RNA sequence: AAAAAAAAA
């Protein structure tokens, strides 16, 4: 018969098609054999009659099925050449590589030159890779970096645009204070909760009070109520499980899972407003082991509004923050909670896989002006850990009342994949490990780590293994999380920003909290939707992480265009048949040295150690050297920092 | 080129 697959373009958009079969089988495809199809696209396509050159077959496509996207962004231009006007648009994407005929009756007349646009295929040429466009929206000023973000949104699929009904639907919403008096509703209005943020956000979701007791501790986590306000379906609803989440761009801007009115006022749990809850409640003895628990909505007002900075700084004495006594003798609590709570995780077994992380700041023009490390210091490792015990927690209870939940999963690795890592580390001088590679635990990893932390090549350790151990995401399936170390686990305490875990709020209302207020039906209803919110879930953020990391490859590009000339250091993160990836150490991003002009030798690229070797004087490039190289372009088209070696 | 845990965002 013929096969279908999933096309995806790299290098010169070549690329391969992996089958829909039960192997997922991978297949080559020249770009050539393309006939049309686009990076994404689902096709059908045949295996060629020639023979395999080796590796892996290579293919032709017969058709396209289904299109990856409708809209795509572009710049679009006009001039005029004799008494005829010319239009071009020149696609965003680098993998859009057909030519394009713009339909003139889509221009509106006033559409000028370097306006960035999204355009539709009306109709293509599977035989020339040309085809008919017609521009659907008009976005703004090609070299305004909002506008390529936005249009970088657009590209992934990503929501940003007001939706007019959501917005008067949320405007509608007020505060009941009848509520409040609900006999399932616990009155917590005097405890000293608090919450701890980063200091510009304005949604926030969880607040804290830890009480000591004479057997040990017990711990409040209050996490807005969101289902209260957002009814399951409604117009609002609909338009959250479509973002499955919010979104937080450079420099400020945010694109709410829920409008501003819930996001940042009606939930948002601000200093001094009575605010509605639910609460995970935990006990603990003096050793941290949890003793007992209970799920209840309740009624709190949050007594201040911290950031992470002011927290932090107050902790090394060096300021101090304006609160009550209650106040100060929950946070040092949280603290000697936290502390404990650690030490009880990694005696379980979880692995602590923090690496370099970076911001870009942009100014008031929404031009990048600087890269920041980013620290995660002592109070943003508090609030942490005392959000992981009540996700756990959470997972726990719905899994011992046997109710369907999505759980936050991340599975054992493979034992191929952790034995292609042990032999590409073992050029690093990182200890080989001593686990059986079928059976190896979270607590055997994190020890592995450990005999390895003084070794100057550990950061890059550190990423090879993220790679190794793959991505996390959702499942109904009761699937362990090995590298946070728990067998269920689930997103509880986010819902002003999650699905998920506004999903799991419903969970506990429908079944635990009120099921007299809701009918089965109801519940078997969510419970059949489960499957398809975490595909969903686990699709989107796919798209999110895409739609990022294009936004910090095309505002760190843009910020480095204006720096050409100047030297910097880093050290090999990756090798590829066409040269060198270097990570700067100044700014955290993988700079490209071109292997044609790699100097002092020919070299050729050995797939067997994954390193370039020169054909004479044996001079061999690995993965860890460190290096220093030139600024020589940025490639514009590509977003990539083109380096050469001094 | 390829890709990633946790937490607050
Ligand atoms: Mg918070």
């Amino acid at each position: 018969k013929k096969l279908q697959g999933i096309l995806t373009l790299g290098n010169k958009n070549s690329g391969f098609i992996r089958s829909l079969d039960d192997d997922k089988t991978v297949y080559y495809v020249h770009y050539s054999n393309l006939t049309g199809a686009l990076d994404g696209d689902l096709v059908e396509f045949c295996k060629l009659d020639k023979p395999q050159f080796g590796d892996k077959f290579d293919a032709a496509v017969i058709t396209i099925l289904k299109r990856a996207r409708i809209l795509y962004a572009g710049n679009f231009l006009v001039d005029q050449n004799e008494f005829a006007l010319e239009y071009k648009i020149v696609a965003d994407n680098p993998r859009f590589y057909l030519t394009m005929i713009v339909n003139p009756d889509s221009i509106p007349n006033n559409l000028a030159s370097n306006t960035k646009i999204a355009f539709q295929i009306d109709e293509y040429d599977p035989d020339n890779n040309l085809c008919k466009v017609s521009v659907q929206q008009v976005l703004g000023n090609n070299d305004d970096p909002l506008i390529n973000i936005k249009a970088i949104m657009l590209d992934n699929s990503i929501v940003f645009e007001t939706n007019d009904v959501v917005e008067q639907h949320a405007n509608k919403l007020s505060f009941d204070t009848e509520e409040q008096h609900k006999a399932y509703r616990q009155d917590l209005t005097d405890l000293a909760f608090v919450t701890v943020d980063p200091t510009t956000s304005k949604d926030l979701a969880d607040a804290i009070y830890v009480k000591t007791i004479p057997t040990g501790f017990v711990l409040y986590v209050a996490i807005a109520d969101v289902a209260h306000y957002v009814n399951r379906n409604s117009e609002i609803d609909i338009e959250a499980k479509h973002k499955t989440s919010s979104i937080y761009l450079p420099g400020h801007y945010v694109v709410p899972m829920l409008p501003e009115q819930l996001s940042n006022q009606l939930c948002s749990l601000n200093p001094a407003q009575k605010r509605y809850v639910v609460v995970c409640e935990i006990s603990f003895d003096n050793q941290g082991r949890i003793k007992t628990n209970k799920l209840y909505p309740a009624t709190i007002i949050s007594k201040n509004r911290f950031s992470y900075d002011q927290v932090n700084k107050w902790l090394n004495n060096k300021s101090e923050l304006n609160c009550d006594e209650t106040v100060i003798n929950s946070l040092k609590a949280a603290f000697t909670l936290s502390d404990l709570i650690q030490a009880q995780r990694q005696k379980r077994g979880t692995i602590d896989l923090s690496h370099k992380e970076t911001e870009i700041v942009v100014d008031e023009h929404y031009f990048p002006i600087k890269i920041n490390f980013l620290v995660h210091d002592k109070a943003e490792t508090m609030i942490e850990n005392l959000m992981v015990v009540a996700n756990e927690t959470v997972a726990w209870v719905l899994t011992n009342n046997k109710i369907a939940l999505p759980y936050r999963v991340h599975p054992r690795p493979s034992k191929k994949k952790l034995q292609s890592l042990i032999e590409t580390v073992g050029e690093l001088n990182i200890t080989k490990p001593q686990f059986n590679l079928d059976t190896v635990t979270s607590s055997q990893i994190a020890s592995w780590l450990n005999e390895n932390k003084d070794n100057p090549s550990y950061e890059i350790f550190v990423i090879l293994l993220l790679r190794t151990l793959g991505k996390a995401f959702y499942s109904v399936n009761p699937l362990m999380h090995f590298s946070i170390g728990s067998n269920h686990y689930t997103h509880f305490t986010s819902p002003i920003r999650r699905y998920i875990d506004l999903t799991i709020h419903r969970l506990l209302w429908m079944h635990l909290f009120t099921p007299d207020q809701f009918t089965d039906n109801e519940r078997d209803q969510l419970k059949q939707e489960l499957e398809k919110i975490a595909d969903t879930v686990n699709d989107t953020e796919i798209k999110i992480i895409n739609c990022e990391r294009n936004a910090n490859d095309y505002l760190t590009t843009l910020l480095l265009s204006k720096q050409i000339g100047k030297t910097f250091s880093g050290f090999i993160s990756a090798i590829t048949s066409f040269g060198i990836f270097m990570r700067m150490d100044e700014n955290n991003f993988d700079g490209l040295i071109k292997i044609t002009t790699i100097p002092d030798d020919f070299f050729i690229f050995e797939k067997e150690k994954m390193v370039l070797k020169g054909r004479k004087t044996n001079k061999v490039y690995k993965i860890g050297d460190r290096l220093e190289a030139k600024l020589s372009e940025i490639d514009f088209i590509q977003k990539r920092a083109i380096l050469t070696l001094i």
